[PDB]
C-alpha cells in the first residue's frame, strides 16, 4: 500500500508519465479500467452548460471487444441479432461467479441489474465491469447498447459537480495505447464545450482508478 508514495499528488504529469505509472502500480490480481476525470468550467444546474457526447477510442472498442449482454425474455433475441459476442439470462451469472471471463464488457438491461448487482458487484466492481445507466451500458435498447460499443464509442456526461469521467482503457494496456486513448477523450471533450461557458473549461483532468490514486495530468501533453 505504501506504494502509494510513487504518485506525487501535486505535480502535474504528462499524459504518457502517467500511463506508465498507472501499469507500475497497477495491482496484478485483475485487470483494472482506468478513467479519466475532469473538473469542467460550467455551471452544472443550467442545461445549455451540459457536457454530453461520445468518444471513439483509437484502442480497445469496436469488433474486437468481446461484449456480454445479460437480458431476459424477448430481450435476449436483441441481443443475438445485435451481434453480441455472448449473451445470457440471469443464468450466465453463475458461470461468472465459476471463473468464466471470456468477455470484455458487460451491457445489460434494466430487469436483470438488481441480480446482477447483487452477485456480481464484487466481482465486475473492481474490475469496472459493471454495468450503469449512466455510461449508457444499462437500458431496454439493448441492441443500440452493442451497437455503438462495436462501433467503437463510448458515451460520457457531466455529474452534478460539474465533474465528468469515462473509462479509458485497461491497466494491462501497453502504455503508448493508453497515452493514445487518454489524449482521445480529452480531444472528444473538447470537442463539447458548450456555447455561452466561459472560464477554463478543462479546470484539472486526472488519470484514475476506484481503488487507486488519481494522477493529475496536462490535458495538453
Amino acid at each position: 500500500r505504501a506504494l502509494l508514495e510513487k504518485v506525487d499528488p501535486n505535480k502535474i504529469y504528462t499524459i504518457d508519465e502517467a500511463a506508465h505509472l498507472v501499469k507500475e502500480l497497477a495491482t496484478a490480481k485483475f485487470d483494472e479500467t482506468v478513467e479519466v476525470h475532469a473538473k469542467l468550467g460550467i455551471d452544472p444546474r443550467r442545461s445549455d452548460q451540459n457536457v454530453r457526447g461520445t468518444v471513439s477510442l483509437p484502442h480497445g472498442l469496436g469488433k474486437q471487444v468481446r461484449v456480454l449482454a445479460i437480458a431476459k425474455g424477448e430481450k435476449i433475441k436483441e441481443a443475438e441479432e445485435a451481434g453480441a459476442d455472448y449473451v445470457g439470462g440471469e443464468e450466465i451469472i453463475q458461470k461468472i461467479l465459476d471463473g468464466w471471463m471470456d468477455f470484455d464488457a458487460v451491457v445489460a438491461t434494466p430487469d436483470v441489474m438488481g441480480a446482477v448487482g447483487s452477485k456480481l458487484g464484487r466481482i465486475l466492481g473492481p474490475r469496472g465491469l459493471l454495468p450503469n445507466p449512466k455510461a449508457g451500458t444499462v437500458g431496454f435498447n439493448i441492441g443500440e447498447i452493442i451497437r455503438e460499443i462495436k462501433a467503437g464509442r463510448i458515451e460520457f456526461r457531466n455529474d452534478k459537480t460539474g465533474a465528468i469521467h469515462a473509462p479509458v482503457g485497461k491497466a494491462s494496456f501497453p502504455p503508448e495505447k493508453l497515452a493514445d486513448n487518454i489524449r482521445a477523450f480529452i480531444r472528444a471533450l473538447e470537442a463539447h464545450k458548450p456555447e455561452g461557458a466561459k472560464g477554463t473549461f478543462l479546470r484539472s483532468v486526472y488519470v484514475t482508478t476506484v481503488m487507486g490514486p488519481s494522477v493529475r495530468i496536462n490535458p495538453h501533453s
